[PDB]
């Protein structure tokens, strides 16, 4: 209901999720393939009674991001790998309030995406052809509203037009989870005051995945 830090910190690990999905593509030409689908069926399912929903009901569901999370709050380095998680989530936090603020933008942006029902038809969601739509989208419409999000890995891996589509793809994603963040409270301002709750939360949650521990 209220707002709550519980809701908040799910919905910056789905930012997070979509960053560190980015950084394994672009270092190893391969992500997550459990994580990628969560990440990839948040955009697309229109039935969100819940934050949570959103990711699939299930917390397992944004583990990579609620650990990826730990690191962006408070490593935060200025190299290494950190600092490139750290670089991506900045860059979606940026590019979704130029996306709320851009008058007719998010009217674009929901009709673009219920649109992928076209190629869902025939194709699954994890396709090329689905991940290039999904690309095209954020593309057309949200990479000209702000800074290009500069993606850095191996380069020769990054010269696949398949690996751009998915990274691309699951930059909206973190686009689609930035606009929940909002949407259930979080802001600029939030994360700068709350940041040892999110913290707590989030070890609290992957505390409570792994009893077996
Ligand atoms: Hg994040
Ligand atoms: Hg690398
Ligand atoms: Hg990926
Ligand atoms: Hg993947
Ligand atoms: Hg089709
Ligand atoms: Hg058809
Ligand atoms: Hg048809
Ligand atoms: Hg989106
Ligand atoms: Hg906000
Ligand atoms: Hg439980």
């Amino acid at each position: 209901g209220a707002k709550n830090y519980y809701d908040i910190t799910l919905a910056l690990a789905g930012i997070c999720q979509s960053a560190r999905l980015v950084q394994q593509l672009a270092h190893q030409g391969h992500c997550d393939a459990d994580a990628l689908h969560v990440s990839l069926n948040s955009i697309i399912d229109m039935n969100p009674s819940s934050t949570l929903a959103v990711f699939g009901g299930s917390e397992a569901n944004l583990r990579v991001g609620l650990e990826t999370l730990l690191g962006v709050l408070n490593a935060s380095s200025r190299q290494g790998l950190n600092a490139e998680l750290t670089r991506y989530t900045l860059s979606l936090m940026v590019l979704e309030r130029k996306l709320s603020s851009a008058k007719g933008a998010l009217d674009t942006l929901g009709n673009r995406i219920n649109g992928l029902q076209r190629q869902l038809e025939h194709f699954d969601l994890q396709s090329e052809t689905l991940m290039s739509a999904m690309a095209a989208i954020y593309v057309d419409v949200i990479s000209p509203l702000g800074p290009r999000i500069q993606v850095t890995g191996s380069p020769a891996v990054l010269q696949s037009p398949q690996v751009q589509a998915k990274v691309r793809a699951t930059l909206l994603a973190g686009i689609r989870a930035a606009v929940l963040w909002h949407q259930v409270g979080g802001g600029r301002l939030q994360l700068m005051f709350s940041r040892n709750r999110l913290t707590t939360q989030a070890k609290q949650i992957l505390a409570h995945l792994t009893p077996e521990l």
